[PDB]
């Protein structure tokens, strides 16, 4: 039985995870767990898994308290800020820790389990996307074991020789691989017209057609800046350089990636669209999960379709491969740029088509440089979330 | 270096292995081949390949000499029939053998190639589907490395946890897999009225509108008996039972077949219909082979469908289950019956519409037995035989 680190236990990711992980209580327990804003969400949480610790921003202890105090919640530890996520993802009883916060903010603790040696569940794209070779490095230097949750890597994972992780890292293929296909659904405004794509409300970005998400990664995958960061995250996870990455949209979802071999051979995870058979999957790795998530019907879904991605329509994918073929700091810009444009729009700021270009135009501002350090990595995000929010108010 | 024995070298699997080992020269070999009408395509191959040994029929010997003499031939030895065919098939000085015999007449040299312990590319389903259990512990008992080439098995055996060779034969799934879905093609009369199924002409049931192959295939999959026969074979390859085998209709090909685990996950072996995939990876497991097999291109192949089979239609699907359910000598006595039946049609003996019938009576006219020998195995298949011919001559 094994001690489970839940980061972001409150949102889409956190909550599969713990279906999961209340279907199996004789194999996980869950020890630490973390909220931002959902308080109320997170004492239920806490009545049903009984975690030893728990983490909040500091501006919200108090509200914790107090709610504790009501359903005479005691013998939990309380913990604030980055600083207790860090302590909750490192710590000596923690087994497991899946990295389920959103965004930059999951950086932190996210290195910190990689850097503690635990098994890292990794859902929070946007860390190794800032990070990556230092994080990969950390992995490897720590044996931590890292496996993705993002359901196209757990479906090229799933898909890739399987021991893969011990080859030789050069950028380059390796034991016959010869291509990876990222599928992309296309998010919902993939058939609209630049018109109705002027006038996208955050509502509408927002209800993606097959996956019930948080609002960041489905603002992402309307505007395909998703499947760009997805780009990054792939070629830092598997050690391979972009351009042996192909984006392939694909509107059912039911495929997820896929991996080309050099004797014709491709390779697939495919399912039903829901988080919990990657999560389970990797929580369970090398062995199989049993869980609740229904076999493939292909009677029921019959038809499958591929496309290649309008990368003149959205622009934020040739963004991301920019970034990442840039190197060093480059996909820290364009995440931290993406990010506050994601919140410009969602707050009714900005129009949806102005997200890539607040982004581009960090990019063209903002000089790269080499990404040494998680200091330099931290530093470069707040330059860059600067000039965009200057942009932006210069846009109305 | 190793050397490699190709059974059936003139056939369509026998020609997609000498491309692939034309292109190898470096790491293959051909010490040995064999042919039993296509004496001068051999002769051709022969010069090309230069094996050590040869093999026909004896009443060709004659005919394959005189055409040695001509092109001034020597140093390769020849011999003949069966005989001929094991004592290539398990020669101190083969490495790998190639099993592209069709039918019946493959199985004393395949299982000849098992029990010397080469490593077996089984491409003629037929032996399997006569012997199984005896032709699998005989892999075991000998450490024969048996590949499957079957394209549909190829991608089960790419799709399936690595190691799940070594795991408890039961019956039952193993290491987290609940299901495996046998594609099939449907056939070129998938969509075809019953009237004209019954009169359906060889030269149609031959031009499959996917793969290029030998007749007997090429039938097998209009009438979806093929399929019956993969039935059978996967369940023996790899040791399960027939009802964790769901055959589903997808009329592109693209996809070969999958596995289905117990987290909802799905994988899959997809790729342009060309059995050098297949075998290529065979050959060089667990080493990937660089192949001239085009790169799967999702945006011309740009949908895929599926459907469940047509068993009313097609009654040759649940007669094979029925064989495999059954067990013992059942297989041995469907595929005996369909062999001639398939050979009555070719030669325009009788209807499309009949060859399932045949399988039928045959089916419920013979009696069952333990398939306790391959002595009793020839002898169940010549007893079918029989049978079927009796049955066919009665309905003109
Ligand atoms: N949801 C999905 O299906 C998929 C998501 N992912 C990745 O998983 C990560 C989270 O995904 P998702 O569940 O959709 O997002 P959510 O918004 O639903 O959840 C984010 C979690 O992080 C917490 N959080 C938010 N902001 C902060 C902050 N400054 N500091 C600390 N914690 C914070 C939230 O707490 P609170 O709820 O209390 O505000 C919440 O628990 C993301 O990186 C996403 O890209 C990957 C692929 C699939
Ligand atoms: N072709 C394909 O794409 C696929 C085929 N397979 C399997 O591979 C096997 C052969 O396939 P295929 O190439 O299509 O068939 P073919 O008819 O094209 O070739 C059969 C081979 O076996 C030889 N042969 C035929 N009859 C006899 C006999 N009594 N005794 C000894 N040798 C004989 C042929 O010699 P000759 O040419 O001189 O007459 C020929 O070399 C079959 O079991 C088939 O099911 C599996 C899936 C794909
Ligand atoms: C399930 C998953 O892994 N996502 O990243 C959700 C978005 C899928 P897409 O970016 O719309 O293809
Ligand atoms: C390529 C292969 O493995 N075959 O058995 C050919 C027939 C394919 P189907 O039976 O028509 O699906
Ligand atoms: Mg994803
Ligand atoms: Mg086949």
């Amino acid at each position: 039985t094994q001690s489970v680190c839940i980061l972001g236990v409150t949102g889409s990711i956190g909550r599969s995870t713990l279906k999961i992980l209340g279907q199996h209580p004789d194999k996980y327990s869950v020890f630490a767990v973390s909220a931002h804003s959902r308080i109320s969400e997170l004492v239920e949480i806490c009545k049903q898994f009984r975690p030893k610790v728990v983490v909040v921003p500091e501006q919200k202890i108090a509200e914790l308290k107090t709610l504790f105090a009501q359903q005479n919640i005691s013998d939990i530890d309380v913990l604030a800020g980055q600083e207790g996520l860090v302590d909750i993802a490192s710590h000596t009883d923690v087994d497991i820790v899946m990295a389920a916060i959103v965004g930059a903010a999951g950086l932190l603790p996210t290195l910190a389990a990689v850097k503690a040696g635990k098994r890292v569940l990794l859902a929070n794209k946007e860390a190794l996307v800032m990070s990556g070779e230092i994080m990969m490095q950390a992995a490897r230097d720590h044996q931590a074991l890292l496996l993705p949750v993002d359901s196209e890597h757990n479906a090229i994972f799933q898909s890739l020789p399987h021991n893969y992780l011990q080859a030789d890292r050069t950028g380059q293929p390796q034991l016959g691989v010869s291509k990876i296909l990222l599928t992309a659904s296309g998010g919902p405004f993939l058939n609209h017209s630049l018109e109705q794509l002027v006038h996208v409300t955050p509502q509408q970005a927002c209800k993606h057609p097959n996956w019930s998400m948080g609002q960041k990664i489905s603002v992402d995958s309307a505007t395909l800046m998703n499947k760009g960061l997805e780009l990054i995250e792939a070629c830092h996870l598997f050690s391979i350089s972009e351009h042996f990455v192909t984006v392939v949209v694909h509107p059912q979802s039911i495929i997820h990636s896929m991996v080309q071999y050099v004797d014709g051979s491709t390779l697939a995870q495919m399912g039903n669209p829901d988080m919990c058979t990657p999560i389970a999957h990797a929580l369970a790795w090398p062995e199989r999960l049993q869980t609740n998530v229904p076999a493939l019907d292909l009677f029921e879904y019959s038809q499958l379709n591929f496309q290649a991605p309008d990368t003149q329509k959205f622009p934020a994918l040739n963004l991301a491969r920019q970034a990442m073929r840039a190197g060093g700091l480059a996909p820290t810009i364009l995440n931290a740029a993406n990010e506050i444009a994601v919140e410009a729009f969602l707050m009714e700021r900005i129009g949806f088509t102005s997200i890539p270009q607040v982004v581009e135009h960090t990019l063209e501002k903002l000089e790269n440089a080499a990404a040494e350090s998680i200091e330099c990595i931290l530093d470069k995000d707040k330059v860059a979330r600067s000039v965009a929010q200057q942009y932006i108010s210069s846009i109305g």
